[PDB]
């Protein structure tokens, strides 16, 4: 499908096996002060959830991961 | 932590133990006369992604599940 990507927050194509857009945030041993490192874009499953995040979002639909 | 609830979305704390919440969202045959199934509540572990969910939003903050 399509999803959105990063930085940037942009449109980019998936490629097979890539069916899943998702939003992660995730906290550094500063994420207090700078904030959680935020990645977005094509995943092939959702990734099981790390202790260490502030949020998962994963959903099947174009450009759902915002 | 107090997060929302899904018939209503108030806000319920989550019986000590559980800190993340999530919001769910599938769809049944109303998938259009309705819209998906929403459910949204207090977990211990985010939920497994499934293949069949339209979106799956694990976050750890108050109320975030929305």
């Amino acid at each position: 499908r399509t999803c959105l990507i990063s930085p940037s927050s942009t449109p980019q194509t998936c490629p097979n096996g890539q069916d899943i857009c998702f939003l992660k945030a995730q906290c550094d041993k500063f994420c207090s002060i700078r904030g959680p490192v935020i990645e977005q874009g094509c995943v092939a499953t959702c990734p099981q959830f790390r202790s260490n995040y502030r949020s998962l979002l994963c959903c099947t639909t174009d450009n759902c991961n915002h």
